[PDB]
């Protein structure tokens, strides 16, 4: 696995970002994380916090996984990185995202969010509480 750069073109919600990669734009659905419907609750709170960390990055990455690189709605399949900080991984400890969708053989970092998901739990965070 390894982490390719992309440029933030426009937030889209929770778990959806609009980048530029390899000069084209596209949409890229995070990995491994659902996020609430935005109205589901905290849909907005996630979607906010994802639009804040992807903004204030200074560099973007994405980080395609071993299997499948985009689903049946043409959306891109990777792990985010803003300044090096995984936005899948921060959702999910965040209490903001559960983990979901384990597709294509696209796993490699599923313990990593189900450990930030068991702490969120853990501290009752937003959707837990
Ligand atoms: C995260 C992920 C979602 N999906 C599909 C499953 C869902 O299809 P359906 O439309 O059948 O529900 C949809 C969920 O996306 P959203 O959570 O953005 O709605 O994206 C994949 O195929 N692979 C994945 O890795």
């Amino acid at each position: 696995l390894h982490k390719e750069p992309a440029t933030l073109i426009k937030a889209i919600d929770g778990d959806t970002v609009k980048l530029m990669y390899k000069g084209q734009p596209m949409t890229f659905r995070l990995l491994l994380v659902d996020t609430p419907e935005t109205v589901e609750k905290y849909g907005p709170e996630a979607s906010a916090f994802t639009k804040k960390m992807d903004e204030n990055a200074k560099k973007i990455e994405v980080e395609f996984d071993k299997g499948q690189r985009t689903d049946k709605y043409g959306r891109g399949l990777a792990y985010i990185y803003a300044d090096g900080k995984m936005v899948n991984e921060a959702l999910v400890r965040q209490g903001l995202a559960k983990v979901a969708y384990v597709y294509k053989g696209n796993n490699t970092h599923e313990q990593l969010l189900r450990k930030a998901e068991a702490q969120a739990k853990k501290e009752k965070l937003n959707i837990w509480s």
